């Protein structure tokens, strides 16, 4: 068995300490191990990011404009925890496919079927205006030229919604099929537990202070760098079993998975972290029909 | 007459403390008092901003892309200048118009007749490696329209020859005329001496640390404090004679031109700042053959 002690998961790109060879070979393992992990793979990164903004003081009373939101089953979840937490929010899901039909029938969210593109962004900012919004994007089109047209889209998001906040999907194109090298928003680059196994995609998380807008390069080199660190921690780290956690899985992504968790508001009190977390996940699984 | 004692002149947008109701008929008020005013205009502003790329060791060595150059007279200045202070440039002027004779015959200076395009902007960046880049930019359409187009092409010009620094035109739209918020580069708004009479238009002096770059957006509010402070400057200020400042020309934008002119630096040695500038403004003056 491949076991270590660990003091914690590696929670952002930048944290990650080494780095290997990307093996072609590896697109040909089992990229998940769980049904419905995708939903699961949203709904901690999600729940992780929101919470924090809850901590900010910034989630109440924002209207959260998710776009490529269908079907957005774990999104319900979402929906629920900050309603039973009794913050106040709208929630507009964009997509021109059809969202899951547990998403119908609540006031506080609103289900469009559109693909957005730059004009009728402009549309929906005149007509939410004047609430503060937090976008969160998960569009998807594969070619180098289907993402960077992606992370375009993504950043004339943020320039016309102008959002107090933001989660942006995020996976460097490849360095072999380099384009041209572009900018993505500045933020933190949230790792996600459960992502498929040899997934190079994190989570872009930004809070917009000011009128400013800071945005970052991205260069072939720094595509070399992703898939070396992202390699190694999918090839490496994530197939560690932390024999120092105690939990009732100490696979590496319920290790990360209980760090992400750790940091979510109950209303129930709990007397220890390990309690809480549990019965979150507990609470996620069962959400999810994970078993 | 109209006297007054001042310390020092508005170099910057954000130092004036003042503002005033844009009057309409101001449009049809003498624009230039000067004959080449406009090349003074430009003289002074680059003089004042590569002296202090100069000043942070950033201008020896670099390739100073200049978009919107002819015919550029003043450009020929600005080149001798800095090679006669040994500084190693190389000038690279690209405008579809026709250049001054005069800055022909120099093996360190470019003339391209082209009107830039993003594509070619990419060309000219793969040729111009690895050299450091400076931008200026002056390139001109009028309409918000116009204006806007220029402003998202300087942006591109950032972002594809991701220079070292850069000046680039900037005028706010009228708020009477606005289209659309729009993001120009962070850097310092400054103030012009010897621009037309009621010129809202400034230069935007940037300095690219890091691989980051940060844009600030711009609303229809902000447009109308642009015409607001830009219309005080203008109409009270600009028309002031700094009876405190023992120069033989008094009129406030030789003072302001003597702040910028006290920065430059010169072979010849000085007694004073005083003999300096007097010394830079009759050069500067003889070489456009203004009286
Ligand atoms: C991680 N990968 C994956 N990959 C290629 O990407 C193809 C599709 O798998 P993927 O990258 O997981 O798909 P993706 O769109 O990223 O979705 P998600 O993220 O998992 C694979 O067949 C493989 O050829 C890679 N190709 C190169 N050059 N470098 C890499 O690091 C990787
Ligand atoms: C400063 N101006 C000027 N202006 C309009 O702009 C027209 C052209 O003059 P200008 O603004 O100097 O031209 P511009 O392109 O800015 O060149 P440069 O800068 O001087 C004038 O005829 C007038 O109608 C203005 N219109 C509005 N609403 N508000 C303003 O503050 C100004
Ligand atoms: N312009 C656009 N506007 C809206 N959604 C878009 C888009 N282009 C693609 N997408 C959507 O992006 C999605 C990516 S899959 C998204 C899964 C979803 N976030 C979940 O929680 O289940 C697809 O549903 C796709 O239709
Ligand atoms: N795409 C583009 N590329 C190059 N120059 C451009 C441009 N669009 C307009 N311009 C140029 O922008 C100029 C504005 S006038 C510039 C004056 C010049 N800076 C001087 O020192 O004399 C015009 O010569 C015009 O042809």
């Amino acid at each position: 068995m491949d076991v270590v002690s660990l003091d914690k998961p590696f929670m952002y790109f930048e944290e990650i300490d080494n780095e290997l060879d990307y093996e072609p070979e590896s697109a040909n393992e089992v990229a998940k191990k769980l049904p419905y992990q995708g939903q699961l793979k949203l709904l901690l990164g999600e729940l992780f990011f929101l919470s924090k903004l809850q901590r900010h003081g910034i989630l109440d009373g924002a209207t959260v404009v998710y776009i490529g939101s269908a079907p957005g089953t774990h999104i319900r979840y979402l929906r629920d925890h900050f309603y039973n937490l009794g913050v106040i929010i709208k929630w507009m899901l964009i997509d021109g496919r059809h969202h899951d039909p547990i998403l119908n029938g609540l006031r506080d969210v609103t289900l469009v079927t559109r693909f957005v593109d730059e004009e009728y962004l402009r549309s929906i900012k005149k007509q939410l205006h004047p609430s503060k919004i937090i976008l969160i994007s998960d569009v998807r089109s594969p070619s180098t030229a289907d993402l960077l047209s992606n992370y375009a889209l993504q950043n004339v998001m943020i320039s016309i919604l102008n959002p107090v906040a933001s989660s942006l999907k995020w996976r460097c194109p490849f360095p072999d099929q380099w384009i041209k090298d572009f900018y993505i928003p500045h933020g933190n680059k949230m790792l996600q537990p459960f992502a498929p196994s040899y997934s190079a995609e994190m989570r872009l998380l930004s809070i917009y202070t000011g009128e400013n807008m800071r945005l970052t390069r991205v260069t072939k080199s720094d595509a070399v760098n992703y898939e070396k660190k992202m390699y190694y921690l999918n090839k490496i780290v994530r197939n560690k079993v932390v024999v120092n956690f105690d939990y009732p899985n100490q696979e590496y992504d319920y290790f990360h998975m209980y760090f992400m968790l750790r940091t979510v508001y109950c209303n129930k009190t709990f007397p220890t972290t390990k309690a809480k977390v549990l019965f979150l996940q507990q609470s996620i699984f069962r959400f999810l029909n994970i078993p």
